[PDB]
């Protein structure tokens, strides 16, 4: 398809500081160059520069937040930019708290949009209901409108603008999900299949009912928000928050090829890529490279092969 | 749930010594602290002291009758009071053999119980089918009514009473089972979901039909003895008698997220936990880590969250 | 069942040379003794002495055509042999290219053949459409009836004659298939379970479509031809051209145990496996050790355990 590239080497989400290295690594291994070798047309649209914000003390216990909010207020921009340019937006990142913006720019051009979000963690605890305080585990609460209450005035957020409703979202690979927003959860009855329910039904199921519930009504543009840790740490060691029991590298690639498939995604994150948290080299190259894969799935890259329409024979 | 902890370090029911040393380091990795912080009351009876029988010679091929036992006529003592006090049995012990006295005790108060077995091996030798002479691979034979007559005078255990049928049990897991065992199986139409079953159906299926085959005319009690060999060796490698293929990690937080849902978990096992096993430091903690993620689930830790009864937002 | 061992010690069809002790260390590791501790009749017809071909220069990209074209001829003759000799042939191999020779043989007697072919990759492309030049990614092309006018006179297989058409073959396991080879696969229609599709609806349901559209018509012989690379490298990572996400060793188990039970397996492949790929002397044995007990599922040996039609009890 038709790509437009944007790296967001942004890591105060979190505590861990490699995680901004991201948009480097997955480059180093050749990931344009992997996407041009597909049916793809490739626009690099650079790393953002995100300014320095020396003065950013904690809002109660959230931390970061002028630094966090800037960064995706930034990327808001370039997401609808590469949107307006006809481009499916791909962000390479940092942490995931570049979710805000990158779901915020793509609503600005495409407001029926609709996410799959591939995680170990529902990243909704909004900022009065974290006990870690790291923002990029509360993202989705500054999106949805329905919790547009409950969200305080979070000094660097102003220009935030909830853009989605708690249908317009669908959760795969929860397995480490904290108390509130387990109660947000069935609260405001998202839709969500958590490992157990991959267990139940099987990831082939779980995709279609997945693409069933966002596309029933009708066709609409999709947003995939993958952080790497929604994957087993057998295949993706090297991110902060690594949990035991996830999905597997083929269910990782089965998502990924049936959401190609639709011909709908529309914007794509590949998120919590952090290089300097390997245990070995091997560690490192281990995650980047189940990294690209996921990548070039969302992209067309087919288990079962690809073949130009001309004849081999 | 309410639940009566009781320590059963006891190893002669097999070969290898460290088994014995199970509900140490399940108790030390804070097994009864995360108990309690989920929604558990929880007490311990502590660890049953298990007197040295020094003179315990052979019962022919099997080995040291007289000590395993005596060692499951203590524990059945033990958990018929800890159920007399209207709490569900949770037995940390060494090997297998324990099931004897554990599923008695257990019986002794809920005679209409249900029992799941979750193990790489049917443990359905009888004294004279066994070829190893260890008694952990022989506790269902004792247990079976049918198998009444089929089952010598062994030392040690006169007090046994056989208190289930062919029908009131369920296999899951099953990879490495003896022939006289099969035979055993196929001759009472033991109901069992081998790892053959479990690939051809599904977990999903496999927890639906095992449930429904138990409750099905009627809810009784569960009792769930787990051996910890059940599950893949890459995920609990400090056991025994460990065989390659087994349940995931995933499959195992399935079976007993499951069952605890159903409400009617009354007596559980965590067995062959073996520490003096781990080829490493780690494969000992990757092994106890396991056991106690499985154990959590059986009191209601939820991969997709918990959240007390209260308004979060 | 009724076996008929042949070794196939052959490494030409590809580059790295360890392959050829394929038949060694299988033998090595007990496979004749396993087979025969089960029900198996086996009968061992050697390892084929493969005359060495010292002029063999390419044909155009073809490598070692005379030499890769002479060994599949031998083993076509010792496998015909083995067949009128009425045994299941148990082809212990080098490289993939010996299938040439194994399904050829054994259609000379069975003309009415159907072929399950577990891999990794498609071993469909022609001489004229391959990329490395190694003819074990190329032995389906040759035998394929509909081919037969896009394969070139290539030095060395004069003497074959293609035995099988585009529907009597079922791939399974499929996640590296060249472009003009997927070109082939969809052009002629070929039946085929990637690794998408087993993700998608499960082994057992692959298994169940794989023999009913084999079978379905008219019960006949069945050939299995089996990469080790097929299963993933967790568990053979002793292949030359290994690749992530492969078939686990359960399903390698659940594939092979189906086979069993249709009572059809008339010829089988054991191939690519190659010791000396091995990055450590474990990866060997993990390798080896998985390769057996496929091999020995194959015939007979099922997780549910087995028995003696006698009396246990
Ligand atoms: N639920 C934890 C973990 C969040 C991890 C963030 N992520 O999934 O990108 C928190 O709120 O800090
Ligand atoms: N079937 C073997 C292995 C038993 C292992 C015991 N276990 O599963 O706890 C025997 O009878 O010795
Ligand atoms: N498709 C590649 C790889 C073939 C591997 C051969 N095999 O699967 O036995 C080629 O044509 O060289
Ligand atoms: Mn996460
Ligand atoms: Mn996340
Ligand atoms: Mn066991
Ligand atoms: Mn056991
Ligand atoms: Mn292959
Ligand atoms: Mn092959």
């Amino acid at each position: 398809r038709t790509i437009g590239i944007i790296g967001a080497p942004f890591s105060k989400g979190q505590p861990r500081g490699g995680v901004e290295e991201g948009p480097t690594v997955l480059r180093k291994a050749g990931l344009l160059e992997k996407l041009k070798e597909q049916e793809c047309d490739v626009k690099d649209y650079g790393d953002l520069p995100f300014a320095d914000i020396p003065n950013d003390s904690p809002f109660q216990i959230v931390k970061n937040p002028r630094s966090v909010g800037k960064a995706s207020e930034q990327l808001a921009g370039k997401v609808a930019e590469v949107k307006k340019n006809g481009r499916i937006s791909l962000v390479l990142g940092g942490d995931h708290s570049l979710a805000i913006g990158s779901i915020s720019g793509h609503a600005r051009v495409h407001p029926d949009l609709g996410v799959i979000w591939v995680d170990a963690h529902t990243d909704i605890n909004t900022p009065l209901t974290t006990t870690s305080g790291n923002l990029h585990g509360q993202p989705v609460s500054f999106l949805l409108k329905e919790l547009k209450g409950k969200i305080p005035d979070v000094p660097g957020f102003s220009w935030v603008t909830p853009c989605i409703s708690a249908k317009d979202i669908v959760y795969i690979g929860l397995r480490d999900v904290d108390p509130g927003e387990h109660y947000i959860l069935k609260t405001l009855g998202i839709k969500y299949f958590s490992m157990t329910e991959v267990d139940r039904l099987g990831i082939g199921k779980v995709m279609e009912e997945t693409l069933s519930y966002l596309l029933g009504r009708k066709k609409r543009p999709i947003h995939l928000s993958f952080d790497v840790d929604g994957l087993d740490p057998s295949f993706t060691p090297a991110t902060g928050t690594p949990v035991v029991g996830g999905l597997t590298y083929r269910e990782g690639l089965y998502i990924t090829e049936e959401i190609y498939k639709t011909g709908l995604l529309s914007g794509l994150d590949i998120m919590e890529v952090n290089p300097s948290l390997g245990k070995t080299p091997e560690e490192v190259t281990r995650t980047v490279n189940t990294a690209v894969a996921i990548t070039l799935a969302c992209f067309g890259l087919a288990r079962e092969g690809n073949h130009k329409p001309i004849d081999y024979l």
